[PDB]
RNA sequence: GUAGUGCAGCGCGAAUGCGGUGGUGGAUGCACCGAAGGCUAAAUAUGGCUGAUGACCGAUAGCGGAUAAGUAGAGUGAUUGAAGUGUGAAAAGGAGGAUGAUGAGAAAUGAAAGUGAAUGGAGUGAAUGGGGGAUGUUCCCGCCCGUCUUGAAACACGGACCAAGGAGACGACGGCAGGAUUGUUUUCCGAGAGGGGAGGAUGCUGCGGUCGGACCCGAAAGAUGGUGAGCUAUGUGUGUGUUGAUUGAAGGGAUGCGAAAGUGUUCUGGAGGAUCUAAGCCGUUCUGACGUGCAACUCGAUGGCAUGACAUGUGCAUAGGGGCGAAAGACCAAACGAACCAUCUGGUAGCUGGUUCCCUCUGAAAUGUCUCUCAGGACAGCGGCGACGGGUGUAAGAUGUUGUAAAGCACUAAUGCGCUGCGUUAAACUUUGAAGAUGUCUUUUAAGUUGUUGCCAGUGGGCAUACUGUGGUAA
RNA sequence: AAAUGGAAGGGAUUGAAUUGCAUUCCGAUGCCUGCGGGGGAGUAUCUGAGUAAGGGGGCGGUAUCGUUCUGCUGAAGGUCCUGCGUGAGCGGGGGUGGAGGGGCGAUAUGUGCAGAUCUUGGUAGCAGUAACAAGGAAAUGAUUUGCGCUGGACGAGGGUUCCCUGUGGCAGGGGUGAAUCGACUGUGGAUACGGAGGUGCAUUGAUAGUUGUGUGUAUUGCGGCUGGGAGGCGACUUGGCUGUGACGGAUGGGGGCGGCCCUGUCCAGGAUAGCAGAACUGGAUGUCUGCUGCGGAUUGUUAUGAUGCGAAGCAGCGAUGGGCGAGCCUGUUCCGAUGAAAAAGAGGCUGCUUUGUCGUACCUAGACCGCAUCUGGUGUCCACUGUUUGCCGCGGAAGUGUUUUGUGCAAGGGCCGUAAGGGAAGUCGGCAAGAUUGAUGUGUAACUUCGGGAGAAGGAUUGGCUCUAGCGUGCUAGAACUGUUUGUUGUGGGGAAUCUGACUGUUUACUAAAAACAUAGCUUUGUGUGUGGACGCAAAGUGAAUUCUGCCCAGUGCACUUUUAGUUACGGCCUGUUGGGCUAAGCGAGUGUAAACGGCGGGAGUAACUAUGACUCUCUUAAGGUAGCCAAAUGCCUCGUCAUGUAAUUAGUGACGCGCAUGAAUGGAGCAACGAGAUUCCCACUGUCCCUACGGCCUGUCUUGUGAACCUACAGCCAAGGGAACGGGCUUGGGCUGAUCAGCGGGGAAAGAAGACCCUGUUGAGCUUGACUCUAGCAUGUGUGAAGUGCUGGGUGCCCAGUGCUUUGUGGAUGGAUGUGGGGAGUUUGGCUGGGGCGGCACGACUGCUAAAGACUAACGCAGACGUCCUAAGGCGGGCUCAGCGGGGAAGGAAACCACGCGUGGAGCACAAGGGCACAAGCCUGCUUGAGACUGUUCCUAUUGCGGGACUGUUUGGGGGAAACCCUGGCCUAGAGAUCCCAUGUCCUAUUGUGCGUGGGACAUGGGUGACAGAAAAGUUACCACAGGGAUAACUGGCUUGUAGCAGCCGAGCGACCAUAGCGACGCUGCUUUUUGAUUCUUCGAUGUCGGCUCUUCCUAUCAUCGCGAAGCAGAGAUUGCGAAGUGUUGGAUUGUUCACCCACCAACAGGGAACGUGAGCUGGGUUUAGACCGUCGUGAGACAGGUUAGUUUUACCCUACUGUGUGGACUGUGCAGCAGAUCUUGAUAGUACGAGAGGAACUCUUGAUUGCGACCUCUGGUGGAGCGGCGUGCCUGCUGGCUGCUGCGGAGCUACGUCGGGA
């Protein structure tokens, strides 16, 4: 055989990456007073950025829903409750929807930090000092009571309401982003190239579950160590 | 190195009257030696350079290269790579022709294939050859060689013509034959334990055997080390190109209807992978032209697309079991279901082709056994060349063996009648039974006139016919 | 009774082809006899063919040593003539040549050529041929005139090709000048991006943003002088700093560099027969985007608007002749796309001074790449005018390129034009051509995702001239007049249905553009972190919307759990004499999962005529195909059945459904819109065809110049025969024509290419997996690593588990073990065989027959059997008689048991068949373990192993029997296994000495190779390769004739009677070569493989026409037979078809052969390698004589054949060869003969035609680049007159659709 596609986009993205920004807010314990100065696009991105000035420092931060150029925010531990507002995870209540939390107590932002997102804060078990917070995809995380987060939700809504619609527009969003457009199926390949192959009429011929455990690396495309498969 | 012969990784890790070794793992006597630091001439190997030699080659030979040769030339590149010697002793002199001069000589020699001029002979038959005769012919005979094949003049293959070159030589080890010199030659049997007298050696020439490039020329492939994205494919940096029309979305104005809710008409505006046309780009049909071309993909007419998921110059990134692909096994410098260059490498070939002087003496086989054996091989059979050595491929007299042809019903198996006879059968039936074959004795029957052994080749696809079977409607 | 004209060998022959004879004769390289030569032989002689193969004796090349000679008074080599030798070869003579050359003996070898699609060099025929060139002219040609269209600059690439002089292309000498052009400088990159600096005029033979010059701008350095504040309410003015570089697409409005057009005036130019209110050409002149103060509510655009967060207006600041637009100014809009980075800041007025290095000539295609002076390819910029929406098309300028003594046009080609009447009858198929076409009124359906369909369809108008109306001044609307009726001198064919893909897009550079690929939408899976943080990132399937997506978890796969089985490795620990316990993952098990891979049944009865089966029983599955759909691109049978379209329907559409083998994201149903996709029909239109004609230009034909190639054993007329079974040459017959030129495609099984199909080889490679043997990675225990401490749990004080803490090692790794692993590596996948494959085993082995009276003897020949079984079914002693028949005996029968008289085996003996056997080899019965331990000779059986039998000997040996005697398995012929390795027994043994809980050997048995003299082994290729094979298939020929076709003989019956008018059973005998088989002789270094179209010839077994018989022949119409092959035998619908089947006509619509005639004649529908879809089959790569769609047709100029032509008068004779007309019809005969009637003929005379053949142009039709006319576009200034385009008529000539012409 030849070297299957999988693979071989994998080794074109480390000779020309696609490289973002890396947002993230700093350590400042007295309660000091920022400046938005600018929102602004970015390419590879859904979410606008905020630009935010400090007295000796700046920073780049996922903007949220209900920011403006020019409106003043405060960072530091002990923060009033307010749409920005860089503050700890124990001065929030229960229901509160919160965005760019940390984990390590000065590590920047770990969680809910793509267009349109969120965790949520449900309980605070002030013994031992933990919080449990719900993020983006469900699962349920105790995290220290001094960890930060910002107020609100990330600005960007709802993309998906729009549908795609055409094929140029999916040949723009995969330049920008760095998917694989477009895609051959495997069964219109020839043996050569692919574990789905040739034969008299299209079709994959065998299970299309595999094995996540103990196989050979390149024995795993199609349904990669399923628990279950249909539609209901 | 046979149960480490030597070396290494990982882990464990010694001794001080002590340590190591002794062709089978371990024990114990006796023997013999001192590792884990250092240096050391000579006798041995070998491209090239310089001297000296030779039963070596003599311009298609010998080094690729006897000369302005690793040159001229070819390839993007790594790489690749020829052909060509001669006036004379002396320039004493020529170089369109003619007339001349110099010289021993117009000047190295100068074959065949093929051609021009003159002159002799013949012809309207393909030509050419042999016998017999003759300054061409008249009569007789005569199809084109080489090769594979049961079998070729073949509608089987190679061969237009001429010259030169062109294929069983050499090394090692053994045997035999012929020949040379010398001769006071021999470590035996047996797994072992045990037992125990019986003419060659050293050269020379030839032939048969094996391994060597191995009689000469020939694959599809495999591996080691290198070159390419100037063609073409995808990503990325920075530039450039695109005429004139058609249709008429949202938003906005005015005007009519109606109790209201609402709705009619028409202007303005200029959306959309919306419709043509141009600069231009592709490649549907004519199955048009052309088809030793204008051309290793072109030309004409017709048709399709022309704001894009576009077209195009240049910087950078991706390389061969790798890359790149809106996927055709497509494309990667005119060959891609694994590129190109050099080496290993004279890679192997049970298969196809070729294999060079005369006369003379003998002269086969196309069958049996074993074989991943069936287009091959070995052993045996048939043949050649020997050498040494003395004494029946036909019949007759006697005496044995046989179960076919024909015939028959005694056994086995079949088959009609008449109520003891008449009728019909046989590769796997036989009570009988030939012609023909086949054993032994006697040359104390006729007629005639071989034994022992050495070294070796080719052959193992057959076919026809008289008589005689088997399968098949038959050939 | 057979297909080119032909064979007792020919002419012929009445016996010169019949039969019987011998008293004559001819006839070999054989025989006898005399000489000559070779080889044997024991020396008075005898004996000679020969492939593969072997032996003896000779001839020749080049050298050495070792001897012996010759050449300038002319050597070798070469050429002609001549002697000797059976031959290989060796001598002499005359020319030429100008320096060396030999004999004899031994010895060393790169030692002798006709061939190898041999190597290198030279040369023929083809052939003065193919191909290419000959560009408009004027005696001259710096002058006059005719035609074509690229023309001018920068880069890549080239490198002196550029200028002058001399010369017939060379030779000699010249020419490239920079602060203000590019680069040398920026950025992870650069001659196009960023960036200190300019414009005119003149100048050389050749350079110029570079030389010279008028004016400007920047810069290097060096000076001199001078200022830190004035104004304005404000916007802002001034020597008075901290700004820029720096950024996408589409589209409206305003305003324009240059160019072009219209217009007033002035100065000039060129042509003109005549006329022209005075033409034509050139030149020169002819304001508000914004901001501030006052003000205090309205105001504006093509469009969206602006405004108490301050409108309009007034006053300021700042910025900057008429008409058709490039940069520029100012708005709106589009994106899950929002449109680089770094170098480079300071500044007033003046004077002197500086400015480095390298490139610079010439060429956009005849100066580049493609081997070239090649119709191909090659980045950027500029370029006038009439007509027009158009920078297109159809015509003109500017600039640029170009010659001046070949012919005038046969046939056949390449590219075009016009056609009576018909109108797709042509063809696989409307292929090709014709047709529609611009603009403006009119009028527009089904359906539909409401947007579309739509330019639907269908109808009408159009020039020129002279005016009117509107306002925006060039467009729009209206009217009169006029012509030989006509005006766009350009620009879509349309309509009705079915299959399929949603749509715009992409693809096999060089045979496939598609239904294939992509796509939005829909669904499933993994993952809490990469610079990226789940509205994310990655992996698969299906393919817009709408409506739906059923049932199965038994198999395979995936997941979780093993906190309630089993199985399992290194190391460690435990216990013990070298064993056993404890400590993993995985496998196994349990549960879940189908938008995972996939799957989704038989049989019997049953409703008041039949028929069917709602209903019932029954077998059975993991579950038994649900909703829908169909002879559909999926249905074998099959051209299914019914309806509809046609004169006629293997086509199309509608309907039906037990569906070989339909069916649900393997996606099912479904067609709005879109398509150079596949199909069928309608209108329109036509040279597609009936059936061809005439014309144009370039070729060809003819001349001069330049001048190839392929191919070539030798050659080139036929019939038959035989032959390797289709001859140019051989045997027996028949023949054109003495040497030319143009044509042409029958033959040379023509050329090209070591057959790609098929088989064989112990030859490959691409790909797959449930082949064999391994391997990267990954999982999981365990060794190494860093010190100190606490904690909970196991067993017996113990070892270990987790385990928190402390700081003072570190996280980078590294050794071994078990599991997994087509992701990857290497390799294999027998043979025989009436081709191979599937099947069978004729592959080891036993019996009978085939087998021809000793033994041996073949076939995928016939009929069977073998891989076992038995403590007796082995050994021995004794006693008995078997199958069956006849006569008897209570219940007793066809068969029970007793018993007498006979019984040659007619029964038994493990199993196949054959042989054998009676006081036995059979049956019953007693005792036993000879089915003992060793050892030698021989047969099947040989050149030979294993195996299976026979016969002896030796035993401090058995069993049976009184004993003679027998016994080493089975009554005899089948039941069988090497080398190497391992297990057990007996006898020996390890070389420095001795032992041994450690090994080695000899001999004998067992463990097994059935492909049985004995490898360790799965598939696929239509993506394919190489060595071979006519030892072997798929087409033609040849032999054969079962089958296929066509005929005879007999006489049982039938025929109202009557075997034969006509028929003819049951049986029997032939012929042909048109069917399909059987075979494998020719061809695999290639013989182009189906049908149609076109064209010619032959056969007869006669369909029609001519002649003539029979009758169950009255006439008419037919039926059956003989002579006879001269002439005829058609037009259409459906299918690729051959074939078939229907419609119409006809005198009739017969059957066959010629390499299944005919592809350098065509066509390419069938078949048809490489793309793709469906059904069934396979885990898969893939398969199917199952269906569907898309898919290169090369070369003659040679010889012969054939057609003409040439090969030297006039008038004729006579031999040979060719050979043509055929068929139908009107009237009369005649309502007659014949007949009860109904019906209904013939000879002779007569009228017209159809088709073939040969001519002709008076008439009619076609053509007519001859000629005359009409209407246009551009150009000559307009009129006149020309040239160019479209159109009507159209003589001569040619032609058919027109006219003429057949023996007594």
């Amino acid at each position: 055989g030849k070297i299957t596609r999988r693979t071989r986009e994998a080794k074109k993205k480390q000779r020309q990456p696609i490289v973002k920004v890396c947002l993230s807010y700093p350590i400042i314990p007295q309660v000091e007073e920022g400046e938005v100065i600018d929102i602004v696009h970015e390419r590879s991105r859904g979410a606008p950025v905020a630009i935010i000035s400090f007295k000796e420092d700046d920073c780049m931060v996922p903007a949220s829903e209900g920011m403006y150029t020019g409106q003043k925010i405060l960072i530091g531990d002990d923060a009033p409750i307010d749409i920005g507002n860089i503050t700890k995870i124990k001065n929030v209540p229960e229901g509160m929807a919160v965005n760019s939390v940390e984990s390590v107590y000065g590590d920047g932002g770990t969680f809910a930090m793509v267009n349109g997102s969120y965790s949520l804060v449900v309980n605070h078990r002030k013994e031992t000092n933990e919080t449990v917070i719900k993020i983006p995809s469900g699962k349920k995380l105790t995290v220290s009571s001094e960890c930060r987060c910002i107020v609100g939700v990330v600005a960007g809504g709802g993309i998906h309401d729009k549908p795609l619609l055409k094929a140029s527009v999916a040949h723009y969003k995969a330049k920008a982003r760095g998917h694989v457009f477009p895609r051959v199926r495997g069964v219109a390949m020839n043996p050569v190239e692919h574990i789905h192959g040739g034969g008299n009429h299209q079709h994959v011929g065998k299970p299309t579950t595999v094995s996540k455990k103990d196989i050979s690396q390149e024995q795993k495309i199609g349904l990669v160590g399923a628990r279950r498969t249909g539609y209901r």
